[PDB]
Formats: C-alpha cells, structure tokens, sequence
C-alpha cells in the first residue's frame, strides 16, 4: 500500500463513517460527503446539495465538474493532515470559473473551549477565485511568499457544517494580489501563511489529528463553488514538493 494510506490506516482513519476506502487506481466521487485515498492521495468531497463530481487519479491529476444550481461544494486531493512545513506544488490546467481554487484544510484542538472560535479553524490559501472573501472578514496583514504578495483575513462561521459537525469556528484566509495563471507550476509555501496568520494572533489549532467527529484535519488543493450560475469544470495536478 502507498505510505500515506498505510499511515492513515495505522492511525485509525477508518474511525470516520465518511471515510470510504483506498482506491488503487482512480475513482469518481459524486456522493454528498466522502473522504478516502486514491493512490497515495487523500481526498475530501462535500456539498450541501446540487451535483458535483471529483475525478481523481493515483498521480494527483484531478477534475471537478459542477452543475449550475444553488448549493455549495468543496473538494479535492492532498493529505489526511496538515503539516506546517509542507510546500504544496500544483499546476492548474482549466477553470470555467470556480468560486475558489485554493489550498483548503482544517485545524482542531479538542482541549480548547468551543466558545472560542479558534478551537476549530477552516483555512484557505486562494490561488484563483470568482468570489472575494475579503468582504466577510477582518484584515490581518500583507506579506510576500514565493515572490508574490498575499493578504490575510479572518472571518467567522456561526453554527455551520464542519469536520466536527455544526460549530461556530473561525476561517483564516490568504489571498494573493493577482489571480494565479493556468498552465504554469506554482508553489504554496504553507509555513509562510501559518506564520502570517500567527503574526496577527491567529493561531491554527492542531492540524494532525483524527479527534473531530466527522473528518480528519485534512489539507487539500480544492475547487469550491457557491451557487454556480452555469455548469463548469476545473482541472489540475497537485503534489508535495517539500524540501526533504
Ligand atoms: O469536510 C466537510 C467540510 O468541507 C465542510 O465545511 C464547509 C465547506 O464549505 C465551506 O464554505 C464552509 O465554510 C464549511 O462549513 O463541513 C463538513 C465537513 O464534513
């Protein structure tokens, strides 16, 4: 078995009802809520309605195809856990106009009180977008990572779905000053974004645990659509290029 699959199994990822299985080759995911592995690649896939399909191969090539409608979908491939030193590489090939093409993940500290919205955090490092989340959050700071300027925001989700079920939680955002181009390799140096959030006191709770009720504290390269007004597709390839 691929090593991340073996590691996830040996740490009890099957405890989650929504975790499907290891698929050795490539699979199409269309259900409302699923996680799993295709090859060594973890995936998440979640929507509150509508129709959206994640096609993922064992080399990390993927496509999300969505149908127009009033719903929210987010999904994509990566890792069953966040690592603050990971360097995510990707190339995005096609984008009909997703709401976000974004690094996407969660942290969760079961020992923190749920009255503190920092006990559970959904985080985003946008790369392409047709919805601007700045309007929903407070500004943190601007910084440079891999030669480009990102700006941070913190928003709150009040009684909303999460990896721990309905919860009030913070979202941390990092948005670059320009859309990232298709057809070229890009890097997300995750440590720079973790650092930038921490620089304004926005601490990520633990990103390497299966303590939440519904899903791991995963980290993926995701396509998200909010109320898409047309059918669309978005496709790319993700990998780990962390210096090791
Ligand atoms: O893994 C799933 C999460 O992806 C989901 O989180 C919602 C996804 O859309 C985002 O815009 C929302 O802020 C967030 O509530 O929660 C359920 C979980 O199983």
């Amino acid at each position: 078995m691929p090593p991340a699959v073996a590691d996830a199994k040996a740490s009890g990822i099957a405890r989650f009802n929504a975790y499907t299985q290891y698929f050795p080759e490539a699979t199409l995911i269309t259900q409302p809520h699923a996680t799993g592995h295709v090859g060594n690649f973890f995936f998440t896939h979640w929507k509150d309605g509508g129709s959206a399909a994640l096609d993922l191969d064992a080399k990390g090539n993927f496509s999300v195809s969505w149908q127009g409608g009033g719903y929210n979908y987010v999904g994509g491939p990566g890792w069953h856990f966040g690592d603050k030193n990971r360097v995510i590489g990707y190339r995005f090939n096609q984008d009909s106009g997703a709401s976000y093409i974004t690094l996407y993940g969660w942290g969760y500290d079961k020992s923190m009180p749920a009255t503190d919205p920092a006990h559970l955090v959904e985080y985003y490092i946008l790369q392409r977008w047709t919805y601007d989340p700045s309007q929903d959050g407070i500004y943190g700071k601007t910084f440079v990572s891999n030669g480009i300027e990102y700006s941070t925001y913190r928003s709150i989700r009040k009684v909303k779905p999460s990896i721990n079920g309905p919860t009030t939680f913070y979202q941390y955002w990092s948005k670059p000053s320009a859309q990232q181009e298709l057809g070229k390799d890009h890097k997300i140096i995750f440590a720079d974004h973790v650092k930038a959030w921490a620089d304004t006191g926005w601490i990520l709770p633990d990103m390497n645990n299966f303590d939440a009720s519904d899903d791991p504290t995963y980290q993926v390269l995701a396509v998200e659509v909010f109320n898409p007004q047309k059918n669309g597709t978005a496709s790319g390839q993700v990998w780990d290029e962390t210096p090791r």
